[PDB]
Formats: C-alpha cells, structure tokens, sequence
C-alpha cells in the first residue's frame, strides 16, 4: 500500500509529505496530502519562466537586463557573476530554472510587471491555467520567510502538478516556447538527489526544485518512461517539527519518488 509507505517516510524524517501524480492513460492518480498547502519555495521559478515566455515574442529573450548591488538579495549563483555586464531575459530564465537563481527570479517578476512587483501577474498566470489555489505574495527572499501553516506563497501538490502538466505536456504554451521551458528543466543542475534519484536511468526526468527553512524540500517533475509515456510528479515536504533550523532532507523526496516509480513502471 502506497499511503502506508508515504506515512512510514513521514515518521522516518519527522516530516509532512505531499505527493501528486495526475491520472493518465490507464494509470490512476497518485495522491497523498495532495490538497494540503506547502510553501512554493523556489519551484515557482518554473511557471514564472512560462509566464514570461507566454507574455512576449520569443525575440524578447535577447533583451538585456541591467542590475546592480541592491538587486542581489538572495541566493543567485549566476546573476552574481554577470552583474557588471547585465543578463538577457533568456539568460535569466536559464538561471532561474537551472541554478534556482533568486535575482533572476526577481528580475523576471519585474519584467512581468504590475502590482506586487510582478507577483500578482504571476498569480494571474496560474489562474489562467485554471489553478485557483496557488498564490505568490512576495519575491525573493521574502517569499521564504512564511512560517509553517501560513497560506502565503503556497501551492498544493495537486495544483502545481496540473499546472506543470499543461505547461510541458499540454498546450498552455506554443511548441517553440514549450520546448525552451522543457529544455531548461531537463538541464536542471539542482535536482539530482530528488525525483531523478527515484527513477531508473532509462527514464527521462526534467524538474525544478525548492528548498526552505523548516526543512522544506520540494521537487516538481515530468518523467518519461522508456517507451515515451509521460507522468507529472509533484513532491513537497517540510519538517516543521524541528523548527526554523530543521535541515531539508533530499533523501525523503528520493525515497518518495522511488515508491512512485515502482507503481508507474
Ligand atoms: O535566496 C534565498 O535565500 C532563498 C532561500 S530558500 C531556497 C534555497 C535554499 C537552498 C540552500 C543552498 S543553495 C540553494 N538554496 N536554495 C531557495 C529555493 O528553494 C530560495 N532562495
């Protein structure tokens, strides 16, 4: 029984675990705390990039964005190295997804524009995909400071799964923008010990991770079986029982993904 395995893992890592895999083909939906709210953490960066792709011509990717010291306010492995020359929208999308670059995320939010520094339009983008649940209320690094239970800056494994399904497998984006998003998530550098670690090597995996205080660790992915059958896999977790300093545990998400992969094989 799968719900039993997920419960075992919660006890092992002193964690709250949320899992959703949408129903597809002759495969039933997998769901565990799938409608409870979990912090986005950095996972929002993937649909952010979709929002910015949708809103503009693909030529927009080549627009150069300049920024400086007081824009670097969060973990920003790529933006910190290019601050003197600036970065193109394209480079920023690349960094936001592949290195979870926070400054890139803020600059892309600003590019979207409108109230809340972009966060309202980010949310409106999800609403356009039929996601009535998720909300982004702040940008980096403030979006990470909400305590356990706080509804600000949250999604649900169910909500973000259906969003990612439309973005990557569905027609939320035209093919050329869709490929750009898909390719960036394929080339993700941060996700090796999470959902990717639970699936056999001959499965293709693309993903965006999230991490936070209170032991938050997320991963949202699309996986393809060796015969090309795709599944969307959303895994979210926290370990709020250990307080603000509780360490995120990637192994939890890797074990949860192993349980899911065995069921989808
Ligand atoms: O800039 C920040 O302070 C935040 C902290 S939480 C989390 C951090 C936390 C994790 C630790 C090491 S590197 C990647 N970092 N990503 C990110 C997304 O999951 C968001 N960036």
């Amino acid at each position: 029984d799968l719900a039993d395995r997920f419960a075992e893992l919660e006890r092992r890592y002193d964690a709250r675990l949320g899992v959703y895999v949408p129903a597809t083909g002759t495969t039933a939906a997998i769901e565990y705390r799938a409608d409870e709210r979990f912090a986005f953490c950095s996972t929002f960066k993937a649909p952010l990039v979709a929002a910015v792709l949708h809103q503009n011509p693909l030529t927009h990717l080549d627009k150069l964005i300049t920024y400086t010291s007081d824009d670097i306010r969060s973990i920003s492995p790529v933006a910190q190295q290019h601050v003197q020359t600036g970065m193109t929208i394209g480079q920023l999308c690349d960094a936001a997804i592949r290195y979870s670059d926070g400054t890139a995320a803020n600059l892309l939010l600003a590019d979207l524009g409108g109230p809340g520094g972009g966060t309202a339009a980010f949310t409106g983008y999800l609403r356009s995909l039929g996601d009535t649940v998720s909300r982004l209320d702040a940008e980096e690094p403030e979006l990470n400071r909400d305590p356990p239970g706080d509804e600000r800056d949250t999604t649900t494994p169910h909500a973000i799964a259906l969003v990612l399904q439309q973005l990557v497998l569905g027609n939320a984006l035209p093919p050329d923008k869709r490929a750009l998003l898909t390719d960036w998530m394929a080339r993700n550098t941060t996700g090796a010990k999470r959902i990717r670690a639970g699936f056999p090597a001959d499965w293709k995996v693309i993903d965006k991770t999230g991490t936070g205080d209170y032991g938050r660790a997320n991963d949202i992915a699309v996986v393809w079986s060796p015969t090309g059958v795709p599944y969307v896999v959303a895994v979210m977790s926290d370990r709020a029982g250990g307080g603000y300093d509780a360490e995120p545990r990637e192994a939890l998400l890797a074990e949860a993904a192993t349980c899911v992969a065995g069921v989808l094989a």
